[PDB]
């Protein structure tokens, strides 16, 4: 009887940020409630100041993520303001029914709702917007995001030892299909019915113009760069709701990697790079074992470096000659 | 010695319906005996009535699905009418040997051939048309299906123990290249030679204009849309003979999936998509746990709702209203 | 102390072909010596005799393969001749730190450097070219290869038995985005300088011109198909440093296939196809059971057959009735 569990609300953070949580459930089951509200805002994408409208949960891109155990329910209040102009729904990949929530969800602009689903199966998971007749168009505006369903006894190796990361982020990576004129240009539009033809040309195209992460070129780079210390357990929860994706820690590797997300499977080991598909949401372990700076890629390097997929790691402490040295620094003899 | 074996013939059918078979096997292994005839046929793709001149194994885009057991033989007698004009072949992936049989098999109009192999591997494997010189225009226009090899003892799980399915159901996905003029308008042909160099130029963009399931933008809708019940153990084998596809089960997951087809490895469990690379069949097991309407893509939504790549089930039974429930239906306060 | 471990000189060997090494480590750990000189060379890649300005390791695309054990430490003498124009690195996947080397190797022409890594995780793992701000332009103009890190007690099985391979080849598969003009023609160039922006337009496309193995369409056909017997077990080592591909034996399986190359993993069994993740190496066992000419291609089949990316094998031996025969050989009746 759903009544007689405890309830807990949580508060979302922005993305790369995780909420907080327990990897080991510290409680029995339970009803943990959410809030998101939908935004529909201008967003600058990239460096040249491209200016699109975006679709957001909770004001970012990717939206938030949410994080419960095995067998907790999920409640989730999505709330359309009349600010926004459009219909909008979610679908939980980790769901079953309704098409993950989406026939349940429709909210006009001055609606909410309130969804609940059991959270059966553990693993990182999609969500996304999907109304009905428009859905790519919602979900490559930005209005996507993921949710963590953690084992109750938390993560475990490929023997069935435990993994605890001592840090959490969330990497979504978002292929925007800006519509250009015949010479190149990116066009810009008066309203969204207006917009929507040529919305659905560029997305016909198969050929995104943009692809980043945390909603922009250099979004994780500088004052945003992702961090972590020599000795750290990092966990890097990757989503890309419309398109498949190569992750690479350039500098390192995904010592324990669920390429496609479900941790009732083992992970595999030792990756240098995974294929997580569109579609999908993934997650890498790492330990860190050399400071400095690295680059986290999609590594198809032209995604990654002319059109936006690649963020940065600081990584603070001692370096390990034995790991690697330069021998004899570059000279001229 | 191959002449003391039973001799089972198989009358196939049409996509997505799979003939009838023994999951666990009931005789010894057998010469399994099959009949295709290739039909050259003109097919309207789309809801705006596109239309092309498809390369066919028995009439369907795909060919039919082929099922015996590990260490049956496949006797397949291949007729290619008089009244077709192409030269055409078959490369089974399952088979061992003169390019999966291609190099045995090539049949000019009013020719047939009887090619015999060993499944010695248990899986789902892609079988396609690929003449010298021609292989990618044969293959997508069509000209491919899928060939199941059970385990003797019938499927298992990542422990051991048995999986039985209530249905199977196989989608072919196809991508077609039909080629287009400088505004963008589909082109026709008069001949398959005057076509060819234009068919070359379409696919050289690598990118396709239409990604559909058995055969036609919405094939497994309405009227042919998939079914099942709730508590149905449903498996859906799904291939792409030349491109890869990420499919999904909206509302619904992978329990067990095989996302690259062979039955000797463990499944991946829970999966909410996976990826089948070009030129692989895999399968995905599913018990269903909710009634009502699911939509079955690739998860490039792109690929999904504007290029074709989507179908349906319609699930009968009671809802569960623990697993998914509206708390609050959409409203404005 | 590294000084008082072993020094090994390996000489490299032009792919497909790879150097000599034990498979099960016949020493202790050992400071394996390499050298690789640059050459930025015109190569021609197509039949049509397109000429583009490649980056090369050691004169050949791809780069050598280096082979090495577990906890050996790769030491390598990286040589910029003042005869090239351009700064180049190197970023090894399969090393900790630096950006995999990237940071500690840039040398300009007329320098040289010095380079010593310790290879802690076993697989095959590619290696790059990685200037700050040039990464794809160089990648994609060839400047990339691979290293296999062999266990110690060499490959094993899924239920852990010993996997010896007779024969070793290395495939490397190499996207090019040879500049067109609006006509459709191959643009050609005076400087490097000159080339870049043309080449970063090419590279945003996400489209190749061309996909080739070792180097050129054709390049492993004819006097130069790869080779087998009846019965030889052989190791395809298969890269791709920037762009997904997905192998396939034509005529043959991946009989144990490590798709993302990492070797604490146990492998798939009897794959038809398999993805190799751009920016990863992948390798495949099989046992050759059939005589012929097989081919070896990205089963992307445009990519295969009409973009370059298809190899061949010449197997000599008899042939087995048994596992394939043409029962009715193709005629009129
Ligand atoms: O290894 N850097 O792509
Ligand atoms: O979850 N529907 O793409
Ligand atoms: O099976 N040949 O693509
Ligand atoms: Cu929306
Ligand atoms: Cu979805
Ligand atoms: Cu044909
Ligand atoms: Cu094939
Ligand atoms: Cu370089
Ligand atoms: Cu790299």
């Amino acid at each position: 009887d759903i009544s007689t569990l405890p309830r807990v609300k949580v508060d979302l953070v922005k993305p790369p940020f995780v909420h907080a949580h327990d990897q080991v459930a510290k409680t029995g089951p339970r009803v943990v409630e959410f809030t998101m509200t939908i935004e529909e805002k201008k967003l600058v994408i990239d460096r040249e100041g491209t200016e699109i409208h975006a679709m957001t949960f909770n004001g970012s891109v990717p939206g938030p993520l949410m994080v419960v155990h095995e067998n907790d329910y999920v409640e989730l209040r999505l709330i359309n303001p009349d600010t926004n102009t459009l219909l909008h729904n979610i679908d939980f990949h980790a769901a079953t029914g309704a098409l993950g929530g989406g026939a349940l969800t429709q909210v006009n602009p001055g609606e909410e709702t309130t969804l609940r689903f059991k959270a059966t199966k553990p693993g990182v998971f999609v969500y996304h917007c999907a109304p009905e007749g428009m859905v790519p168009w919602h979900v490559t505006s930005g209005m996507n995001g993921a949710i963590m369903v953690l084992p109750r006894d938390g993560l475990k190796d490929e023997k069935g030892q435990p993994l605890t990361y001592d840090k959490i982020y969330y990497v979504g990576e978002q292929d925007f299909y800006v519509p250009k004129d015949e010479a190149g240009n990116y066009k810009k539009y008066e309203t969204p019915g207006e917009a929507y033809e040529d919305a659905v040309k560029a997305m016909r195209t198969l050929t995104p113009t943009h692809i980043v992460f945390n909603g922009a070129v250099g979004a994780l780079t500088g004052d945003h760069a992702l961090t972590a210390a020599v000795g750290e357990r990092v966990l890097v929860v990757h989503s890309q709701a419309n398109r498949d994706t190569r992750p690479h820690l350039i500098g390192g590797h995904g010592d324990y990697v669920w390429a496609t997300g479900k941790f009732r499977n083992p992970p595999d080991l030792d990756q240098e790079t995974w294929l997580i598909p569109g579609g999908t949401a993934g997650a890498a372990f790492y330990t860190f074992r050399q400071p400095g700076v690295y680059a986290y890629v999609n590594h198809n390097l032209i995604e990654a470096f002319e059109l936006g997929a690649a963020g940065h790691f600081k990584v603070t402490g001692e370096w390990n000659d034995d790991l690697m040295t330069s021998v004899v620094k570059p000279a001229s003899m």
